[PDB]
């Protein structure tokens, strides 16, 4: 166990507490997710599996499990703390340089880190399943950590399609094969990365396919399957030159084997820096 006596409460954020730690080897800031002790057994099991999965994940662009406190109650997991909250709210508060304000190159450096992060996970055959800027965190100097906050935050309910007794689905980010089968792969993670790169280039000014209903997005997935010319695509954002747009379009290839691997996507977005 990490020692509880080394976590000095700073701020609230089942609760997430901003904390600082002296001489962990400025004091180190860490984020501490605390499971309520009235927590159900299902919730406790989920928290122990979230600990198990995070434990194996060690990359500059993925949230990092720093320590746990589980031998006693309440159950604690400790991650690194990202100062600027999730990437969706962060970019929504920004505008493209001609404020605050973010240059085009910085948008690519943001996009490349998410790609470097997905690339790491692909070397483990780890499929994210719900990649989107709302699951990315921003630290200092626009460093990006992929995370997964799950599917039940009110702020983002609209990004999820729910049917009673079914898995809740982030359909507007999902590959056509996913929408039709529940079959998630690294290749489908690539598709969702294409939609994440679209969001970043939109500086998050709109939801994908936002003028179309849930049902129309599902219908669109069927048209990729039918492949008689009726499938439609996310448009090119204002900030996006046509070359970068053509990278996004490759992410939405019908055949998952024609979609770019993350190694290549990272290589191409990291080039400008
Ligand atoms: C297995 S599942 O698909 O069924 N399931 C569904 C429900 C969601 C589950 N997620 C998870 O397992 C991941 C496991 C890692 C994930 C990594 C990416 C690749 C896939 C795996 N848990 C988290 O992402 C996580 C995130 C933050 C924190 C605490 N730190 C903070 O909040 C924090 C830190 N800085 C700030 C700044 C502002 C506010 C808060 N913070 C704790 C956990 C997955």
């Amino acid at each position: 166990d990490f020692p509880r006596s080394r976590l000095r409460f700073k701020e609230k954020l089942g609760e997430v507490h901003l904390c600082e730690v002296d001489s962990p080897q400025h004091p180190l800031l860490v984020a501490v997710k605390i499971l309520r002790p009235d927590a159900t057994k299902n919730a406790r099991n989920d928290f122990l599996k979230e600990v198990k999965i995070m434990s194996r994940l060690k990359d500059p662009n993925i949230i990092r499990l720093l320590g746990v406190c589980v031998q006693d109650d309440p159950l604690c997991m400790i991650t690194d703390y990202m100062e600027n909250g999730d990437l969706n709210q962060f970019l929504s508060a920004h505008q493209l340089e001609d404020g605050p304000t973010i240059s085009y190159p910085m948008l690519l450096h943001v996009a490349a880190q998410i790609a470097s992060g997905m690339r790491y996970l692909a070397t483990l055959n780890f499929v994210h399943r719900d990649l989107a800027t709302r699951n990315c965190l921003v630290g200092e100097n626009f460093t990006i950590k992929i995370a997964d906050f799950g599917m039940s935050r009110n702020l983002y309910a609209g990004d999820y399609y729910r049917v009673q007794g079914r898995a809740v689905l982030p359909i507007r980010w999902m590959a056509w094969e996913c929408i039709l089968m529940g079959k998630f792969t690294t290749a489908s993670d690539v598709w969702a990365f294409g939609v994440t790169l679209w969001e970043v280039l939109m500086l998050c000014r709109a939801q994908p396919f936002g003028q179309l209903t849930d049902e129309q997005v599902i219908e669109n997935a069927g048209e990729f399957f039918r492949d008689q010319g009726r499938q439609v695509y996310l448009s090119r954002p204002p900030a996006c030159p046509q070359g970068l747009y053509e990278l996004m379009l490759r992410c939405w290839s019908r055949e998952s084997e024609q979609r770019p691997p993350f190694s290549q996507l990272h290589r191409f977005l990291a080039e400008d820096a």
